[PDB]
């Protein structure tokens, strides 16, 4: 009975600590900046237009269109790089195109069968498929849904689903909200599982280059 | 030769530390309380009896029968909730019905293909399959075994196995032993991989509510 | 406006830390000990020659041939053991035959579908397949390659790939380079995921036994 009481008190302590953590995450999301360069419908339409072609040609055409419609906000050909992404038990790769304090645009996908935790969304993310399949298992339900090239899955803030991607699945991803908070989730398995310090290097490098591009465009627009 | 000696000394240090950890686990397990409300054969027969129905109807009927045969030991309908479980590389979901210092009962399953480490804890676990398949690859062997609805896999005290569950696999799980020791493994991937503080919140909340129900039943029986 | 610069400076700090980590990995792996007992071609042909038999008979004959051609460098039958290996999100099992500061030989494989990160280390790794399939997804590309019994996959120094093995895949693995640099990747999931301290016990025990056997052989050869 004494051990039961001690265990209940410890569980209550962990309960309130986790509640405070989630509350601080929600506060950071609420008080976040809302100056947006893109709209999610725009990225969704642009990615859905080229979903019928090969995914590499689609990547090329979408990058060209993004550079054409938003000059100074997309990285150059010299800065584009495929970087592994290990998070929540799954493994994929990304190619960052745009990333600021409130938005980011990248090409995400995997060439192998993988799946795991989607991560607690404290920012709004949208994925429009170009090839492969995307199986989502939302929280609270016992059934999953399948998504195909042309579909767009939007992840609201606070949602946590079970994601799964077949081999050769590739999509375009646009994130809106408090972008830095996602970094942790993007690097968790890189820190405590894969020990891939070079992947962490490449990730922070491309993010810093995207921030530098955004600041340079800001200065050139006001200067 | 010097580096080899240093590496061997470090390996011996890790060896003795891990041995002391295993010794602490076994000591806190053997000397744990053994006040049992249920027995694994009761839950096994209750789950196998309704294993032919749809897994949702089976869940409902099993919950009703548990509340009929053990009234003050099953959580209320207002306290039932599906909570994600990320551990050992695999991801699923649970709904807890009973949980004490020495026992716990829940409904566990996944709607997607998953698998990984079963985990090591001082607790005899029993899983009776309601739907789906369960592949178990025990330690020390090079071949696995498949289990179908109606079967009951018994994870013994020294269980190091590889588990795998196909999409739509649902089962009823009963565990007796040092239940808090099973918390760590159940939350490790939640801490270092998923960054899901809300799932940790839900887990500790439902465990605290189950312990509260058990303590309330105990006090109402002794008073 | 200002927080962009703040985040960029933080990313620069993380960048220099990760860069120093990678540079130290390179410098320590380079300029290391060059005492080699085996070579990847010998092990590759020894495994490919027996790749047509059942994998257990192949294991036995390969161990016998290794003890015949390199006596004193292979563990005894009393020291052989199958130990689970959780790393990078995948779960397999190993049987260590030889391990020193510069080389290691073991029998690896899995009885369940698994996959994940291969890991980065200054160590040339070669795997010759006896059964099952090995899908490798190298870094920087969007397509993977399948390998079959008889094939030998070379994990180059400093490379990072996505590995995937079907159920029943078994292979003979030979590592050359700075072996301790892999140890971290070999145990991360054991510490932050499986919490399996007995598997860690077994791993460090077999590594210490291999190092002790190597030291004994060296002393007997010079004494």
């Amino acid at each position: 009975s004494v051990d039961t009481m001690a265990l209940w008190l410890g569980l209550r302590a962990v309960l309130v600590v986790a509640g405070l953590a989630v509350l601080l995450q929600l506060i950071r999301g609420w008080l976040s900046s809302k100056s947006y360069v893109f709209n999610r419908e725009e990225i969704a339409r642009l990615a859905k237009e080229h979903s019928g072609l090969d995914y590499e040609v689609a990547f090329s055409k979408i990058i060209v269109e993004l550079r054409k419609k938003h000059p100074g906000h997309i990285l150059q050909d010299e800065d584009l790089q495929w970087v592994f992404v290990n998070a929540g038990g799954w493994m994929g790769s990304m190619c960052l195109l745009h990333a600021s304090l409130t938005e980011y645009v990248l090409l995400f996908g995997t060439a192998v069968d993988t799946g795991g935790h989607s991560g607690r969304y404290w920012a709004e993310i949208s994925d429009t498929i170009l090839s492969g399949t995307f199986r989502q298992w939302k929280e609270g339900t016992t059934k999953s849904e399948i998504f195909y090239p042309g579909d767009t899955i939007v992840h609201e803030v606070g949602e946590a689903t079970s994601v799964q991607w077949s081999s050769g699945t590739w999509m375009v991803e646009y994130g809106r909200g408090f972008i830095p908070s996602t970094l942790a989730f993007a690097l968790a398995d890189t820190i405590f599982s894969t020990q891939d310090f070079l992947t962490l290097f490449y990730t922070v490098k491309v993010y810093s280059k995207a921030l530098l591009l955004e600041a340079s465009t800001h200065l050139s627009q006001l200067g």
